[PDB]
C-alpha cells in the first residue's frame, strides 16, 4: 500500500542522452539509431531569441559545428535537417543501446516520466502532467533544454515530450518528437501568455479512488448527482467538465472500491464546496490531480513492464 | 526554474532486479557481481511469519529451493548465507550490468530514491525520506519486498535500503544491505510499534530556501529569533529541535538567497503559528520536509552525474 507519485524507470531513455553544443549554446538532445534529437534553437544565442530565421540560421550552420557528445565518445555529425522546431543531427554510429521506441502525441490531461538533463547527463526522473493550457510545471534549470517526457508501455518506449523553454511566468513548454509545439508557444522569447489553467477533474476522482484503496475514506457522503449538475459546480471552481468518456474510464476504479462515479463525483461536490476543514487526503492538504486513472490501476495492482 | 520532487535516474539499479522465488512466496532481490541480495522471509509462508526461527528454516533450505529469475534468464544459486535479515545467493554468473556500487547505512532525515519492482521487474520510482521514527511512508504493494531506496554521487551507487514488510499500520520498514534494520522493526508479521513522528525541521527550511530561489516569497517577514526561543516553539509543533550542524548545512541555501538562517526560522515559527492563511508554496499548503539542504542544491544549481 501507500501512495506516492511515481515515475517510470528511467534506464531505457539514459541512454539516449547527449549533449548538443553549437556555438555557446549547449543542451541536450535524443539519440535514437543514427540521429541525435534536440531542439532547433541551439543555433541560436541569447540575442538571437528575439527573432530567430530559423531557416536562414540553421543554413549558415555546418556539421563541424554541432558538437554532440555520448558520455564523452565524440559523434562525427554528418547531417543535419530541420522537422518543425527539431533538429534531427544524422551521425556516424547508431547508438548500440536504442530502445524500442514510438513518438507519440499526447493530450492535456495525460502524464508522462521526464528524464531532467543538464549537459548530456541525466540528474533526475519525475512524473508530471501535460496541463489543459499544454504547459508543463517542471524542474528545468537553464540548459535542461532537450529533455524529453516518456511513457512505457511492455518494451516500447514511448517518446512524448521535449523541452524548449521556459515561459516568462514560470512554467514551461515543449514539443512532441516531431517538433510540433503543445499549444499556442513558440521558440521566440518573447511575451507568450498561457491559457487559463483548469483542473483535471477526471485526474482528482481518480486520486479519491486511490484514497479509497489507501484507507483514507473520511471524505465519502451518502449523496449522488447528476453528471450535468455536477458540471454546474465543477465550472464554478475552474475544473475541467466531466465527460461519458471520464466517467466509462474510471469504471475500473469504481469497480473495485464499490463506489459509483457519480457518487465520488458527490464526495467531490462536498470538497469543492466545503473545503477539507483542516482533514489531507493521503497526506496532502490540496486536491491532486497529477494521477490519471490509468495510473491509480498501475499502482493498486502492480503493474509492470518487460 | 520549477522546483519537483526528484528521485535519481535508476538505470543503474534496473539492472540489478531480479526475481526470487522460494515456494508459493516470491520477492526481487539484488544482483551484484554473483550474489544476490533479498529479504530472509522469502524463505518463509503466510504462516510462518507469526514466529520465524529463521536458522532452522534456511537449514531446511536447499539450493534447488530458491528459484532465482533474472529477465529471462535462469541463475544456478549455488549457495545460501544469513547476514542478520538478509539472505546472500551465491549464483552462476557474474552480472554483467553491475554497477559501481556502495553499501552505505543512512541516517534518519536523509532521503534516497527507490525503484518499486513487483516480480522481479522495475515498475516505478520515486524520491523518499526515512523519517526520523525510521519509517518510510512509500509506495509498495504485495510483492515489492527487496526493493531497494540508493543515492547516486558521480558514478557510484549508493545502496541503503531494502524493504521488507508493511507494518499494520501501513507504513514500511527496512534495512540497510547488511541486513539491520533500521529502527526498532523485526521481519515477523505481528504488531509493531512505530516512533512517535517528528518532521524533518532542517528539511523544512531548505524546503523554504528553494521557495524564495523560484519566487515564492510571501512567507518572508522582517522579523528574526534565536536558535533557542526556535526550538521552543519547534516542540510544541512536533518539529525535531534544529542543530548547530544543520543551521552550518543551511549555510549555502543562505548564501544564495541572502536570508540568513535564523531569519529562516523565524519565518517558520510565523508558519508554525498562523499557518499559510490559504496561500501555498511551490503549489502545496503544507510544510514539506522531504527534501534536504542536499537535494535542493543539486537542483536549484543543476548537479549531474553521468
Amino acid at each position: 500500500s501507500g501512495f506516492r507519485k511515481m515515475a517510470f524507470p528511467s534506464g531505457k531513455v539514459e541512454g539516449c542522452m547527449v549533449q548538443v553544443t553549437c556555438g555557446t549554446t549547449t543542451l541536450n538532445g535524443l539519440w535514437l539509431d543514427d540521429v541525435v534529437y534536440c531542439p532547433r534553437h541551439v543555433i541560436c544565442t541569447s540575442e538571437d531569441m528575439l527573432n530567430p530565421n530559423y531557416e536562414d540560421l540553421l543554413i549558415r550552420k555546418s556539421n563541424h559545428n554541432f558538437l554532440v557528445q555520448a558520455g564523452n565518445v565524440q559523434l562525427r555529425v554528418i547531417g543535419h535537417s530541420m522537422q518543425n522546431c527539431v533538429l534531427k543531427l544524422k551521425v556516424d554510429t547508431a547508438n548500440p543501446k536504442t530502445p524500442k521506441y514510438k513518438f507519440v502525441r499526447i493530450q492535456p490531461g495525460q502524464t508522462f516520466s521526464v528524464l531532467a538533463c543538464y549537459n548530456g547527463s541525466p540528474s533526475g526522473v519525475y512524473q508530471c502532467a501535460m496541463r489543459p493550457n499544454f504547459t508543463i510545471k517542471g524542474s528545468f534549470l537553464n540548459g535542461s533544454c532537450g529533455s524529453v517526457g516518456f511513457n512505457i508501455d511492455y518494451d516500447c518506449v514511448s517518446f512524448c515530450y521535449m523541452h524548449h523553454m521556459e515561459l516568462p511566468t514560470g512554467v514551461h513548454a515543449g514539443t512532441d518528437l516531431e517538433g510540433n509545439f503543445y499549444g499556442p508557444f513558440v521558440d521566440r522569447q518573447i511575451a507568450q501568455a498561457a491559457g487559463t489553467d483548469t483542473t483535471i477533474t477526471v485526474n482528482v476522482l481518480a486520486w479519491l479512488y486511490a484514497a479509497v484503496i489507501n484507507g483514507d475514506r473520511w471524505f465519502l457522503n451518502r449523496f449522488t448527482t447528476t453528471l450535468n449538475d455536477f458540471n454546474l459546480v465543477a465550472m464554478k471552481y475552474n475544473y475541467e467538465p466531466l465527460t461519458q468518456d471520464h466517467v466509462d474510464i474510471l469504471g475500473p476504479l469504481s469497480a473495485q472500491t464499490g463506489i459509483a462515479v457519480l457518487d465520488m463525483c458527490a464526495s467531490l461536490k462536498e470538497l469543492l464546496q466545503n473545503g477539507m476543514n483542516g482533514r489531507t487526503i493521503l497526506g496532502s492538504a490540496l486536491l491532486e490531480d497529477e494521477f490519471t486513472p490509468f495510473d491509480v490501476v498501475r499502482q493498486c495492482s502492480g503493474v509492470t513492464f518487460q
